[PDB]
């Protein structure tokens, strides 16, 4: 769509035969979901934010779709407290800020 | 105008008398600046994100200049490490994600 910021930005999103909720972020360059069971091999990572950091594992090539719109890339599970969408899936997708 | 997101949605505001720029943050309620000098009296306030949270102080009714656009609003500032400009004012200068 054309999605307005009075609301959260949450849009339904399916990935692992799972459907979730997820935050469309321009404040994040990666997208990090979670906790949930996913396919293949996988790498450490850290994420930081406001107040800190916590560690993620990086998985590559994967299916999601969001809104209806599919993408592949990669996705990070952790301790984040909200599913968010960042920019590496957004360019994915055409996702546009505009004023 | 048009923001894809293959970079960082940076753009420049002029706040308090400064040249600074900020990132455009769908995933963010309020707005947050690296430590600066606003007027007057200030709450303190509260706000978390990935790995933690900070604490803030909360200015209100501040003038910001967004990509040419005016925006009157609360204003946070506190040990961020870059400067967010959240949903209170994308709203007011009309900002949507278009996909
Ligand atoms: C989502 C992450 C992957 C994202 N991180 C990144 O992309 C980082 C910079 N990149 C990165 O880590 O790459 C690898 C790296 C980096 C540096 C060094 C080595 C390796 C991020 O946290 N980005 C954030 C901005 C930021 C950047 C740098 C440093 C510090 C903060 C927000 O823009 C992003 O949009 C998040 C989304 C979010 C929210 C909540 C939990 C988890 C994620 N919002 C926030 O952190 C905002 N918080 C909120 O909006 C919350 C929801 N409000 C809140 O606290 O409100 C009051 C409240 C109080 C009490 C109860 C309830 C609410 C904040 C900017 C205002
Ligand atoms: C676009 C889109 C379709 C379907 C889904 S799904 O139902 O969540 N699961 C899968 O497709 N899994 C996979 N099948 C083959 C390789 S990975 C997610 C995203
Ligand atoms: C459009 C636009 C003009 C001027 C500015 S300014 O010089 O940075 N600020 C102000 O003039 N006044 C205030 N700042 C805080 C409270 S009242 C910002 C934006």
């Amino acid at each position: 769509p054309q999605i307005t910021l009075w609301k959260r930005p949450l849009v339904t999103i399916k990935i692992g035969g799972q459907l979730k909720e997820a935050l469309l972020d321009t404040g994040a360059d990666d997208t990090v979901l979670e906790e949930m069971n996913l396919p293949g091999r996988w790498k450490p990572k850290m994420i930081g934010g406001i107040g800190g950091f916590i560690k993620v594992r990086q998985y590559d090539q994967i299916l999601i779709e969001i809104c209806g719109h599919k993408a592949i890339g990669t996705v990070l599970v952790g301790p984040t407290p909200v599913n968010i969408i960042g920019r590496n899936l957004l360019t994915q997708i055409g996702c546009t800020l505009n004023f």
